[PDB]
């Protein structure tokens, strides 16, 4: 569903509530998932992100292992637009959600956290996003890898939910877009990653939480 209001009230809002995860595939379709995907290896390519996440040391520093690079883009900058634009779709899609997604009353957004795995076996270690009630308290990515195959590349993301013994494994696939809860009912990791991994994260502050959040 296009508008963002049918998808939102008819699947994202009662799929949160119940799981505290929701997938949306195909979110932006081809032609824009692409056009993302331009945009982001631009930034890749002219050096705009970090050089990456030190993973290892071991006291020779050329033999230092650096995993995850990251930019932050606030969604205006030239040659962005597309990712201002996308930006932009997860806001309504969330304004549509507003007093349905929990108790929590949505009034802000971090800027967004464009995440490149260099594929050399680096992931990211099991975490909670917001476990400090920091005031985030939906998660939302979006990716944007093209035939994504994680039985050769690695690079799922799995989520223990809940509390509940199994796991839930989501692949980094392409136009993929993603919500969860962010505080400590979702803890997760990024198994190593064996290819280039791209993906858009953006973090929504409930009001309540991020008010306090000085004083707590
Ligand atoms: O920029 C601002 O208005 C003040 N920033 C925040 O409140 C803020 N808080 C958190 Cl927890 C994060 C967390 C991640 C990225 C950006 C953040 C942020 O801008
Ligand atoms: O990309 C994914 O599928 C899952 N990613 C994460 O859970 C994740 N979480 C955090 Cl808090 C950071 C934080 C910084 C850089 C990358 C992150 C990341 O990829
Ligand atoms: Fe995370």
């Amino acid at each position: 569903p296009l508008p963002a209001l049918k998808l939102a009230l008819e699947y994202i809002v009662p799929c949160m509530n119940k799981h505290g995860i929701c997938v949306v595939d195909d979110f932006l379709g081809k032609e824009t998932g692409q056009q993302i995907g331009d945009e982001v290896r631009a930034l890749h390519d002219t050096g705009k992100f970090t050089d990456g996440q030190l993973v290892s040391q071991k006291s020779d520093s050329s033999k230092d292992i650096r995993g995850d690079k990251i930019t932050w883009i606030e969604g205006k900058e030239p040659g962005c637009e597309t990712i201002g634009l996308l930006m932009s779709s997860m806001d309504d899609l969330i304004r549509h959600c507003n007093g349905k997604l929990g108790s929590y009353k949505i009034n802000g957004r971090t800027k967004a956290m464009v995440a490149c795995y260099p594929g050399n076996g680096t992931g990211y270690v099991r975490h909670v996003d917001n476990p400090n009630g920091d005031g985030r308290c939906v998660t939302c990515i979006y990716y944007l890898n093209k035939d994504w195959d994680a039985k050769v590349s690695g690079g799922i993301l799995r989520i223990f939910p809940e509390g509940k013994a199994q796991f839930a494994d989501i692949e980094p696939k392409f136009d993929r877009l993603l919500f969860f809860w962010s505080d400590r009912r979702n803890p997760h990791e990024v198994q190593p990653a064996y290819a280039t991994r791209y993906a858009i994260t953006v973090w929504y502050f409930d009001a309540d939480e991020r008010a306090r959040a000085k004083v707590k």
